[PDB]
DNA sequence: CTTAAATATTAGGTTTTAATAACATCTAGT
DNA sequence: ACTAGATGTTATTAAAACCTAATATTTAAG
């Protein structure tokens, strides 16, 4: 079988020749004759899978998904290049890829591929909950991890577990016995668990309240990836980083990541949401919502548009409809900082504050205090509830 | 020749009514094992508990003593030796029990290595030798196959998730626990069944479920002989009680106070609760230690002064406390000492600030009760406690 | 004090699993 | 294409976990 990529490439050469060498520098080959063996030698892989990708991101940026899908999925799984590609698919969030990657390597005969799939299971099934953060360690000890990139990708995803859930506490400790020099094999891995670093970094120095340090790691993110996924967050990391504080700086940097989302259906509505939601805070005139939406945050947003302009009438019909739908713990706090708006009622305040401390939430919970001190309440007292890190000596 | 031995054929030679109840205290139909522990060495009994159990009903005055004679001198290769590594673990005799490990680590039976690994682990990680990502990785490749060791990782997890503070996957984790698959050695199986009550416990109090808390420590103290277990459900239920019923609270702390008269440390943790009990009541306080220049005694002597209206002898007191290293849960109190005595919000907001900061949703109690005397806004500061 | 039945413990012999390295393949670049 | 260098496979050995047999020890009735 030939892959899409390759035929795609052929194809393209035959009408424009200059682009060997081209594709040589893409790849970081000395020349292009490597090139020439990939084209016409079914199974020809690259040591490294960045050439295989910076070319398909430069040759064809539009379809990179449909021809690395048809590549990852007839690599030979017993090699590094496929060894690379799941790394490769987890990173993108591609996880029909990932998933048929690891059942074909962990019951293969290279006991390389058989560790790099099993560890990258436990990760898959601790993230869907299929498993226990106790159980999913027992497993990596028994594993009896021998190569430096599943050492590493072991911490990782622990990290990765610690995030989901909430537990902020032991990662800034964690994340520092990763050592990402000890990786020796894998060029490709390691300068994407590089950006991983930065990822989580950036996110850790967030909830520790260093907002210029969650900007500069989410620069050295931007800096250290072309993955769209990674490239997506660092710029909704930095952003809510400034969404209560620097209004034009803000919206600078969703729309940043709006305008390389276009294309994608969930990001970009990542980056609409958060435009939206950013204009409702600085009670600004909103292009961004969406009034051909019954989803419970699009039409809390209407309800926001509405009180900010003094559209109290029309606020109503919104929470009206809201009143009849199926409200979780944080949206519920929602609710109630929205209500309290309408009514000007301090008790849906406290409510609010209620059920954002109920879902954890040490953000979104600015609304209903900055309304209370709008209103004559402590705001010593509301400082303390927005329980910050404060770096005393 | 063990001491526990010769104690027994002693008080048997001076009273020979001893043999049929320690039978029955030892749980056997008749005391002919009895004759075989007195007359042959290494004579051990199908379960600990009959050793322990005749200890303490007639040598209450000397358990370490004689455990320790006893437990050092068992082989380390038999189910005497599993039972007294719990046993030295659950009573935090930690020189028996560190001995105990080193010998089973390298000894010829199966079941004695796995024991003495898993309690290896559970050492190194509460002395914060290894982390627990490395300490569950371990657990993982020892391949447990112990009923007994399966429960024990899940223990030994649990309170590490409690020394730290973690608290919150406390409540899946210690459900997964099944106690009923134990079947060889029942007195792990009944401790470590106190052990889950105890925990429990303090699960509860962390959701502020105060009278479930108070169940489970109930249930721990029906369920348990050792002093461990039942000073820290007695103090577990007072402190749950500090602040809504003195005279409950005070019972408890009392009750505790008696069983611990012969320890040391028990004893002072008692005095300690007392005193702060009655401090937090405005009441006279006869348990002030004016000999102790520890911050907590020193803390609680400004504490009452300050209750009886001696702010300049609070004062004395407050500046010898000001050159004393504090941790933010010291300084958290000195920030509540220094409000009252100043009468000056900002300390009290500190103090939260510091309570916070130690994750204590308990003492926190103390700044917020003196703010809403001085006026603030109640449903303010009863958010301040979540 | 014996001792038989039940329970624990130790060992002998087996299968699995894992570490070593000798051999073979594949890659990059002349 | 073909060579050095870097990766993959396989043959050979150590080993370590794994049962089934035998041996010891415990309880409680003689």
């Amino acid at each position: 079988m030939m892959e899409l990529i390759r035929i795609a490439m052929k194809k393209d050469l035959e009408n424009d020749n200059s682009l060997m060498n081209k594709w040589a520098t893409v790849a970081g080959l000395k020349n292009p004759n490597p090139l020439y063996d990939f084209l016409n030698h079914d199974g020809k892989t690259f040591n490294e899978f960045s050439s295989i990708v910076n070319i398909v991101k430069s040759q064809y940026p539009d379809r990179e998904y449909e021809l690395m899908k048809d590549y990852c999925l007839n690599l030979d799984v017993k090699t590094k290049a496929a060894r690379s590609a799941l790394e490769y698919a987890d990173a993108n969030m591609f996880f029909e890829i990932e998933d048929v990657l690891i059942d074909s390597m962990i019951s293969c005969s290279n006991m390389k591929s058989k560790e790099y799939g099993k560890v990258y299971k436990i990760h898959r099934e601790l993230s869907n909950s299929v498993i226990t953060e106790f159980e999913a360690v027992k497993r990596l000890g028994k594993l009896n991890i021998k190569t430096p990139e599943m050492n590493s990708f072991s911490r990782l995803l622990l990290l990765y577990h610690y995030l989901s859930t909430g537990n902020f506490s032991p990662m800034a400790q964690l994340i520092k016995q990763i050592d990402l020099s000890e990786i020796s094999e894998n060029m490709y891995i390691r300068n994407t668990y590089q950006t991983r670093v930065h990822v989580l970094m950036s996110n850790i120095k967030l909830n520790e309240n260093s907002l210029e340090e969650c900007r500069e790691y989410s620069k050295k993110a931007l800096e250290s990836t072309n993955i769209l996924r990674f490239q997506v967050f660092s710029y909704l990391t930095i952003g809510n980083s400034l969404l209560f504080s620097n209004y034009e700086l803000a919206q600078e940097n969703f729309l940043k990541g709006l305008s390389i989302s276009v294309q994608n259906e969930n990001y970009n509505m990542i980056f609409q949401q958060a435009l939206c939601f950013l204009n409702n805070v600085w009670r600004k005139e909103n292009k961004w919502i969406n009034f051909e939406s019954d989803s419970i945050m699009d039409l809390q947003e209407q309800a926001h548009c509405f009180i900010n302009f003094n559209e109290n009438s029309k606020a109503k019909e919104v929470l009206d409809k809201l009143d009849l739908l199926v409200h979780n713990d944080n949206e519920l706090a929602m609710h109630y900082y929205l209500k309290g708006r309408l009514e000007q009622n301090k008790a849906c305040f406290y409510s609010s504050i209620e059920y954002f401390k109920k879902s954890n939430d040490k953000f979104l919970i600015r609304l209903p205090l900055l309304e209370l001190q709008k209103m004559g309440e402590n705001q010593k007292l509301l400082e303390l509830l927005l329980l910050l890190e404060h770096h005393h000596h």
